[PDB]
Order: C-alpha cells, then sequence, then structure tokens
C-alpha cells in the first residue's frame, strides 16, 4: 500500500540541467514528492525581439524534468497562483488513468492539488497541461516537460549490459505559432487572452513561426552551451509535446538511443539522426571522443537555422587525429 | 496448388469492428474469398455541414478490414456499380506483383473483377484504390483499408510468449483537402468530376483542411465511441494510407506496439505515442488497467483537437488508486 | 597507425549506380581515398522547364555514394573549382569530430582539400555541404550523397545470418523551394547568387515546390529506370538530408530493413513502407518474386505523384500464379 511507503521530497532545477539522481539505484520503492507552480508570462523569443504570450511550469520552457525510478509514486501538488489568468491541469504521458492525470487536477487561478500515480513503467515520458477545450493552446504555449522513470538497476544495452551516464541534460523543442498583423510583422499582445484567436489561426497551417530549444532561438548557445569534455557520457533528453523532431549530433552520433523513449526495450546504436514523435520524449547516450563546439539540433535544416532549433555542446579536451585529421588544409588547386 | 485448397467466404463488417475470426487457428492455407462495392459518395465531414466528395471501398472510411492468416490466399471480388463516375483498381500492400493487384483490377463502372494473392507475410497492410495518374485524388478522397495478416499461431511478444486481444477496432486517418471559395467558405460540389481541380490545388500545398478517424470529425465519439472494460485488451489498428500520424491513447500506453505492422517483427512496449507512416498500417495492444473515458489521437494536437483527429473509447470498471489518485482535490491556496 | 595502412584509390561512379565493392572481405582495414570537385550548375528539374540553381559533389543529385567498410579510413580530397561562386565543405555524418569534417574542409572557389575520418561504424550515412550561414540553402540545393560503410563480415540478419545483395542502388531524394513571381509561374535566374534571397524565403514556408529522385522528376523512370530480374537481390540506398520521407516499392516490400540505417542494428522484415529521418540515409533489401515495371516512390502519395518523389524498376522473368493471380478480368457485372 503506497500511503505507507516511504516519502521524500525532491527539489526541481531549471533545465537544461535535470535535478540529482541516481541510476541503479539499492532504495526501494517511494513516494517522491515534487511540486510546480504555473507561471504565465511574457516571453521574448527570437534576436529581432519578438515575443510569446507563454504559459509554463515553473517559469521556463520546457518545464522541468522529474526523474524517479520504475515501481516509484509521483505526488505532485500544481499551483495556480491568482497572479495567473486561466486554469491549467497536469496530464503525465507516464501515468496511468484520468487523462493522465488531466481530469483530477483542474486549477484555476488561485488553486492547488495533489496527484499521485504509479510510475509503472519506466522511459522518458513528455507531462503536458490538457484543459479541456483548449489542450492545443497550451501546449504550443509552453506548458510541457520530462518525466524520466529510470529502472531500478539503471539502463541497460541490447544484451543487458549495463549503460551509464555522468550528466543529463533536457531539451524542449517548441513549434510556436505566433500571429502577424497586415504590415508582415509579429504581432505583440497586451494580455495572453488577447493573443488566442490569431494564434488559433496560424496552428490551424500547421507552419510554425519558430522552432525553438528552450524557450527561445539561441537558449543552448553562447554563455548557456551545454557542456561537456572528451571521456563523458551524457544522456540527452528531448521532448516534443506536439510535433515531430529528428534530432542530430553534429560531429558525433547517438551511441545508444532510445528513440520512442522507453527503457524496456532495446536501444538502438550508431544513430546519425533518431525521431522523437509529437507527444514523446525520447533520449541518447553519447560518449565524446574529440573536442570542440558542436550543435545539436532538428535536422530538418530549415527547422534548425532559419526557425531555430539548434544549440550548441562546447566540449573540453585533446583532439584525435585518428578518428579525423586534416591531411591538407584548403589551399590552391594543384596547378 | 491454391485452386485446390478449401475455399471459404467471409462477410465483411463496417468500421470500426473487425470481423469475427480466430487468431492462433488449428486450420490450414485457405483460399479466403471476399466482396467489396466501390460506392462514390458526397459525405458529410464536419459539424458545419463541409461536404466531401468522396470515393470509398464499401460505403465507408475506411474500407473494412479484411482479416486472413499467413499462408492463406486473400481472394477479392472488387466491384464497381454501373452508378459510379469513375474507374477504380486496388493495390494490397500485403500482395506482390502487378503494383499490388492494381493492373489486374482495374473495373470501369459497370464492371468487376476477381483477385487472389498470396497473403505470405504477416502484419497489418493497407490497400488502397490506384489507378493510373489518379492515385493521391482517390486515396485522399477515401479508397483505403486494411489487410490484416494474423501469424498462424497468433501474436507474439519479443521473447515468443503469445500476446491475445479480446476485441480489435480498426481506425482509418484521413488528411482531407477540401477547397475554399473567394469568400474562405468550404466549396460543396454537385459531381465529383466538379471537385477535382480544385482539390488537387489544395493537395500540392500539402496542407489539410481536415484530418478526421473513419470519415468525420467526431466519427469515433458520444454513441459511436469505442467500449472496452478493465481487464480487457484491445488491438487497435491504425491505417494512413498517405500522411503521417502518431498514435497515443491519453491515459493509457502501447503495452506492445508494431507501429511499421509488421508481426514477424518484435514490437515495442510501454509506448506513450507512437508513428504510423503514411502509406502504411500499425497495430497496438493495450489492457485498460482504469475506467474513463480515454481519448485515442494524433498527437500533433492541432491536427487532433483542430483538425479532426481525435476519437474516445468509453472504459467500464473499477477505479485503482494506487495506479492514481486525487491526494488533494483542486482547492484554493491556503492565503 | 592509419599512416602506415596500405593505400587504395576508387573511382567514384554517378548515381543511381555505386561503385564496385565487396561486402564480406578478407582484407584488413586501409586508408580508401576518394576524389570530389564540387559543381555548380543550372539544371531542369521537371517536365514543363523548371530550373534550379542547383550545386553539387560530382555534378549529380545525390553526389555519389562512397562505400568502404568499418575500420577503414576515408581519406577525401575536395576540390571546388575556381569557376564556382561559394565557398563548400563538407560533413560526413559517419566521422567524428570537427563538425563532421565541415571545420576542416572549408573550401573557397579555387582551392581544395583532403580529410581523413575513421570509419568506425557500419550503416548508411548521410554526407552533405555545410558553409557557415548558409547549411540549409546548399543542402536544399542538392550537395547531399552517401557513405555506406559496410561491417567487414557483410550484413546480417537479427539472428545472425548473412544477407547478400546482388546490385546496390542509391536514391537521393531532394525536396526543393523554387521560387514563384507575381504571374505564379517558377523563377528562373541568371545566376546562384540571385536565386537566394527568394529561395529562403520559399525554404521558411516549409512547403517544398518539388520533391524530386536524383535531381528531377522522372530521372529514374522510362530509359533511366532502375532494372533487376526475378530472383535478383537488390539493396535500395535512400538519403535525405533535409526531410523525412516514406519509402515504399509498389507490389514489393523491403525483405529486411534498417531504416536508421545503421547495420550493427538488427534490421525488420516485411515492411510495406519504411522512414527515413531528415537527415539520414536508409536502406532496404528486396529479393524479386515477379516480373513487371515497380514503383518505388514516398508514399505521401502527394509527394510522389504531384510534386516528383517517384521513380520505377523493370523487372525481366516469369509471372508466378501462386503469388498472384487473375482469377476473372474485369467485366461486366453478372445479372
Ligand atoms: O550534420 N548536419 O548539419
Ligand atoms: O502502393 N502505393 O501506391
Ligand atoms: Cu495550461
Ligand atoms: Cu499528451
Ligand atoms: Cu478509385
Ligand atoms: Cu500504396
Ligand atoms: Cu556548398
Ligand atoms: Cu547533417
Amino acid at each position: 500500500d503506497a500511503d505507507k511507503l516511504p516519502h521524500t521530497k525532491v527539489t526541481l532545477v531549471a533545465p537544461p540541467q535535470v535535478h540529482p539522481h541516481e541510476q541503479a539505484t539499492k532504495s526501494g520503492p517511494k513516494v517522491v514528492e515534487f511540486t510546480m507552480t504555473i507561471e504565465e508570462k511574457k516571453m521574448v523569443i527570437d534576436d529581432k525581439g519578438t515575443t510569446l504570450q507563454a504559459m509554463t511550469f515553473n517559469g521556463s520552457m520546457p518545464g522541468p524534468t522529474l526523474v524517479v525510478h520504475e515501481g516509484d509514486y509521483v505526488q505532485l501538488t500544481l499551483v495556480n497562483p491568482a497572479t495567473n489568468a486561466m486554469p491549467h491541469n497536469v496530464d503525465f504521458h507516464g501515468a496511468t488513468g484520468a487523462l493522465g492525470g488531466a481530469k483530477l487536477t483542474n486549477v484555476n487561478p488561485g488553486e492547488q492539488a495533489t496527484l499521485r500515480f504509479k510510475a509503472d513503467r519506466s522511459g522518458t515520458f513528455v507531462y503536458h497541461c490538457a484543459p479541456e477545450g483548449m489542450v492545443p493552446w497550451h501546449v504550443v504555449s509552453g506548458m510541457s516537460g520530462t518525466l524520466m522513470v529510470l529502472p531500478r538497476d539503471g539502463l541497460k544495452d541490447p544484451q543487458g549490459k549495463p549503460l551509464h551516464y555522468d550528466r543529463a541534460y533536457t531539451i524542449g523543442e517548441f513549434d510556436l505559432y505566433i500571429p502577424k498583423g497586415p504590415d508582415g510583422k509579429y504581432k505583440d499582445y497586451a494580455t495572453l487572452a488577447e493573443s488566442y484567436g490569431d494564434t488559433v489561426q496560424v496552428m490551424r497551417t500547421l507552419t510554425p513561426s519558430h522552432i525553438v530549444f528552450n524557450g527561445k532561438v539561441g537558449a543552448l548557445t553562447g554563455a548557456n552551451a551545454l557542456t561537456a569534455k572528451v571521456g563523458e557520457t551524457v544522456l540527452l533528453i528531448h521532448s516534443q509535446a506536439n510535433r515531430d523532431t529528428r534530432p542530430h549530433l553534429i560531429g558525433g552520433h547517438g551511441d545508444w538511443v532510445w528513440e520512442t523513449g522507453k527503457f524496456a526495450n532495446p536501444p538502438q546504436r550508431d544513430l546519425e539522426t533518431w525521431f522523437i514523435r509529437g507527444g514523446s520524449a525520447g533520449a541518447a547516450l553519447y560518449t565524446f571522443k574529440q573536442p570542440g563546439v558542436y550543435a545539436y539540433l532538428n535536422h530538418n535544416l530549415i527547422e534548425a537555422f532559419e526557425l531555430g532549433a539548434a544549440g550548441h555542446i562546447k566540449v573540453e579536451g585533446k583532439w584525435n587525429d585518428d578518428l579525423m585529421k586534416q591531411i591538407k588544409a584548403p589551399a590552391p588547386i594543384p596547378r
């Protein structure tokens, strides 16, 4: 009986980081408690000052990643402060029943609720807001994130050998539908409510205006690049709650990848590019072998470079000429 | 030799049901005989009364699912009544040769033809009309359905364990390209041929006006919701003859899924959302554990809730608080 | 050490053919040397005379396929002739470090460079141009191709059994973004640079004007249809550097398919339609069992038949009535 299990509290951290956690654990099932507080806020999403009347869990896109182990119970207190203007709820693709929890968590501004479910299936799973009658708007406006449910004995390759990472990063990719006025410029709305009708018109075209990692063009670049070093193994968690994407790490690979994001299935290896179906989260492991600034992107290259679905990984360490060597630098064609 | 095997006649049923059949069978190979009659008709596809100048196998979108076992031969009599305007035929993705049967089943109005092929590969396979030079149009206007070739000893998990279902449901998803006039309203055409030029313009934009399950918005909802109960295992067969989709059961999972639809391959488990490549049929098993109304949808949520790609499953039974419980109902935040 | 391994030179051949190679080999690792020369050129891409200001590796869309074996080193000399307008480079998805090679092969017109990398992972991998700030334009204008890294002991089925092909064909599929003038007709530009701004605005709409195999509508039809015969096994290599596609052989199957294109993973069998993610190359084997003209296409049928993503395979041999038979030819409905 779950009420009699030990309860532990986890403090969530902002993306792209993930809160500390164990992979293989000797611990038995717990009720792991989390709190998230909804925040509606206008956000600048590109270098030209275009804004999004956004909606978020915990003030970020994506929402923070919640990690537990298979057999644990997730107990979330969802808070919708009075400072907000719209109702919300939460649907966990990792949960069973009641439309993922959305039926049991309808919180209007000024309310909160607490939900518990058993995390009985391992994998990366999307959670997102889903108010009846306007699910897409709330999702495309920013309300999604990942629940990672690791197996108790950690991650395994297809032969049962253990796989281990030194660091997890979480990337949420958001297809945005920002309206334009008659002058062809993006509209800037004084209120969330005012953005609704025009935004739904754009959504229905199925053509996003921007596709961003972690909330804006350039979110994971420059000072905010992800970081690693040669010999380090990273897990890259990638969520897309509404639309397909095809992650790729330029100059690297997916050493082991769960593109459908479910760890009881054997991963695939050596992938150049993988595929995250809209409404899911997948995960890739990679162990760096070369230093340099890598790009991690959606390999529809228009969506990456023109619409924003690209970030970087700055990697420290020593260059390996056996893996790759510039035999002759760019020079005049022999005459 | 095929001519010397026992012949048997199966009566097809209208989607979303699937005609009665065995999973594991003791029976040996048979020539299984099916008849289908092409019906061109004007159908109402949304709640505003928009119409499609539709083309169907047997009067429904999708056509009925034909079920046989691996090793059986399928023998179809395709009738094109005199009252239709156009020539038609049939291409079975499950068959080998002559463009899937299409070159051997060219029936003009007033004609019929009979085709036999060996169903030597197990899986769900799309069949669709494919008249030379008119293929996209006949397919997007409704002419597709599923052939399921069950393995003789039934469905297997990756370790070879048997998987069994209590009820199969068949969902066809249709991307529709309905034209609009200068006033921005959907056009209503008196004849099939009248719809052609305008429909082709809309098709070339690759943007569907509507995406529907089983022929219309709301087809699998209300009185026509699918049904199940706690403890029951359903097989959800999903076809999309022209365009990708990404099925998801909200509040549930894909316990075992063949997203590429081919049963000699091992399935994957615990999927939140899977992927049906345009031009294919796939199949998912799920055993319900909670009662309630579930949504089964294409998890591009715009595609689902704005354009029509969603249905419901009403599930009877007892709520299980271990799996999910409302610890605290929505209430005001302590001030 | 790579410097001391034997070096051999391979002469590339024009798609759809692949240069002669072994599958299983007794040879040890080698540094395999290749040369490619970039050709910018205006090309006619459809039957009404529409032109693309194209960029190519070696004069063709796709660039030729490079075949080596796992553990070999690839050593490419990349030549950008004095007569081209733009800088180029190469990113091998099969290589590790320096953005796939891109940072080490920045060749302005009149320059060349030589890159070595270890092909330590088996599979079909995209290579494509990637000059900083112009990646999408160069890829969609035609600068991509496949590296096939064959395992030393050749292709294997899921149980470890060997799989052998008699002939490989390489199909590169290109989503094109050709601009239109105010009159609604496709623009025809005098120079490459003239095409830039307009092309970028089409690209951002995410809607291709054309999607073609090997450079143009009907490139692989008529006199240029691919060829085979009953009993022959072919390997069909399919690359898409920018956008998803869903290949299908009409009247056939993918007997064994690596849709993510990585040969250390077990393939899937009996596929009707497979899925090549944007930014990847995949591979399918089929053994022909019926003669006739097959269509090989992207099974979004609008993309295939309206936009151009279709070709043909003409197959010689003897019809097999057990696989498929016209029991009754089209004839009047009985009365
Ligand atoms: O490797 N894609 O830029
Ligand atoms: O079988 N696709 O036309
Ligand atoms: Cu919300
Ligand atoms: Cu969802
Ligand atoms: Cu037809
Ligand atoms: Cu087809
Ligand atoms: Cu280039
Ligand atoms: Cu690339």
